[PDB]
């Protein structure tokens, strides 16, 4: 498991730099006003990038540092719903939902990090899960919630990015407990790792292609 977990550091290292400049690259596939979501989902995996090296290193040394991996996730958090908002909103509407998101993001990935370095299965890590949990629910609702009214090609668009996260970021919540369910301190890690691959290559991915149908491709 040690080693596994190490060889995955290496890979989402390349795979968060491979996204990256894959999304720029793409960029010139759609017309001028629908980039700036491009280029904030390369922004979102290069942030990821430099976190990745550093946890790469972090995990080899033997003495790794989880807050390398929280404060990945409470920069990168507000810039995904950024690009998932404006596809949605704009002025008043947009930053009021902006703000608070990006607030309850804070307050769900804080939550974690004050449980998952607390002892493990104490009162402490199951009071950070559960304060995580219900804001993390609350957030999850609040996306179900958006773009109801689109039709047409934007709204399956639309719907892929917010399916991409109502599945994907349950591989969070699993991951954190995963050191509970058995000898599993690494697959925690494992779990995290894949879960961001998945959830910022694949939503850059995805607002790519929201912004092909936003072009009239
Ligand atoms: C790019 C990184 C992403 C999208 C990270 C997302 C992280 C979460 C949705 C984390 C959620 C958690 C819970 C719902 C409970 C346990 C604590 C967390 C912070 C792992
Ligand atoms: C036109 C295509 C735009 C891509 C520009 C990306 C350059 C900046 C990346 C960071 C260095
Ligand atoms: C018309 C304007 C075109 C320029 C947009 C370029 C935006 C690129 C932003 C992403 C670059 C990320 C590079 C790695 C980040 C390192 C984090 C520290
Ligand atoms: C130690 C006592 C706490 C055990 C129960 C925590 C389970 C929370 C699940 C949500
Ligand atoms: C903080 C614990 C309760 C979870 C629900 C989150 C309430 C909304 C977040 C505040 C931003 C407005
Ligand atoms: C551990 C593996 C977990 C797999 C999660 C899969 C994520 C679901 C993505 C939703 C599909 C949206 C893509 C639309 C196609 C374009
Ligand atoms: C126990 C909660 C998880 C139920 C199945 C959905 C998991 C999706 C992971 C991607
Ligand atoms: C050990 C008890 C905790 C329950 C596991 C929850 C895992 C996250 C699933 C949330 C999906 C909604
Ligand atoms: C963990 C194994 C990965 C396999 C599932 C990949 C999930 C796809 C994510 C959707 C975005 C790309 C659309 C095609
Ligand atoms: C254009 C084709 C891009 C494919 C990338 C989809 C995979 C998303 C990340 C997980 C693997």
């Amino acid at each position: 498991m040690e080693e596994l977990t190490y060889r995955l550091f290496m890979v989402a290292t390349v795979g968060m730099l491979a996204g990256t400049v894959f999304l720029l690259a793409s960029s010139r596939e759609v017309k001028p006003e629908h980039r700036r979501g491009v280029y904030i989902s390369a922004l979102v995996c290069g942030i990821a990038w430099y976190h990745y090296q550093k946890m790469g290193a972090s995990w080899e040394s033997g003495s790794y540092d989880t807050g390398l991996r929280y404060v990945d996730w409470v920069l990168t958090v507000p810039l995904m719903f950024v690009e998932v908002l404006a596809v949605t909103r704009k002025g008043a509407a947009y930053n009021e939902a902006v703000r608070n998101w990006g607030i309850a993001a804070t307050v769900m990935i804080g939550a974690g990090y004050y449980g998952e370095t607390s002892a493990a299965g104490s009162n402490e890590y199951w009071t950070g899960f559960v304060i995580a949990m219900a804001t993390y629910v609350w957030l999850m609702r609040n996306l179900q919630a958006e773009g109801e009214g689109l039709k047409g090609d934007q709204a399956v668009a639309f719907e892929n990015i917010k399916n991409l996260i109502l599945v994907g970021w349950i591989i969070y919540p699993l991951g954190y407990i995963a050191p509970v369910v058995g000898d599993f301190d690494a697959i925690r890690e494992v779990l995290y790792t894949i879960a961001d691959i998945i959830n910022k290559v694949g939503l850059g991915v995805l607002v790519l292609q929201m912004a092909r149908v936003q072009s009239g491709e």
